[PDB]
């Protein structure tokens, strides 16, 4: 079934029916009027960010290369491989772009420190995708350019999405959710999740260690804040 979405839940409403028992939700109306939901087109991200260097995963490898690169290679031009500038800290690197975002009150609730909170951007073309994995922290993925197709496996189901036994990749599935090999991973079938669409200025609560999967649908940019 779906992961609900909820209109500015107040602090307590989220701790009590989502944080504390560690269930997703789609949070709307508080990253809406953000200034990225209306600045950040191509050119905008071009002009402020397009001489930096950033880190970009192709296919499997990790290189280098400028944001004007990354887009002329990735995005504008028909591409010959899938190439994404995943899970780096994009606003330390680029201050001025923290100005287009804020960090979620909800925030607050944890156990931690604001300044230990990870900030991630997420950039690529339509295509990009994650194997299903967990992180060990708490989520809100925000939405801010176009749509991800996600889905959402509780921890309690871990054994049906046959983690891998290395222990650098502990926390990833073998399984590919989208077309899986079901002689070899045959729990995977019965394994209850939730799904959504996660659109334009909609954050998306994944609770820490829930097993998550993300196919972008269209040419898209979002923002990870990891927190505890
Ligand atoms: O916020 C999160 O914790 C979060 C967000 C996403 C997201 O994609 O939005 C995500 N996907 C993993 C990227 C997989 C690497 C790759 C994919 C295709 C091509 C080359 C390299 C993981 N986690
Ligand atoms: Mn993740």
């Amino acid at each position: 079934s779906t992961v609900p979405r909820l209109h500015r839940p107040s602090l307590q409403h989220f701790r009590e029916q989502f944080l504390v028992p560690g269930r997703p939700v789609i949070l709307k109306g508080v990253a809406d009027h953000w200034p990225c939901m209306q600045k950040w087109s191509l050119e905008y991200i071009q002009e402020i960010a397009g001489c930096r260097t950033v880190p970009v995963e192709v296919g499997w490898s990790q290189t280098l290369m400028t944001v004007n690169e990354f887009i002329s290679k990735y995005i504008v031009n028909e591409p010959r491989d899938v190439g994404y500038l995943a899970q780096h800290q994009l606003f330390d690197q680029i201050p001025e772009l923290k100005q287009d975002i804020s960090i979620p009150d909800y925030c607050s609730l944890g156990d931690g420190e604001e300044e230990e909170i990870t900030i991630n951007a997420w950039f690529g073309p339509q295509g990009t995708i994650s194997p299903l994995h967990q992180d060990p922290q708490q989520n809100f993925l925000v939405q801010v350019m176009g749509r991800k197709y996600i889905r959402l496996y509780s921890p309690q189901e871990s054994g049906a999405l046959y983690p891998h036994d290395t222990h650098l990749l502990h926390n990833t599935s073998q399984v590919d959710v989208e077309n899986p090999d079901l002689e070899k991973f045959p729990k995977f079938a019965k394994a209850p999740f939730l799904s959504c669409i996660l659109s334009p200025g909609e954050i998306l609560f994944i609770p820490v260690k829930y097993w998550h999967y993300v196919r972008a649908l269209d040419l898209s940019f979002s923002v990870s804040f990891w927190w505890s």
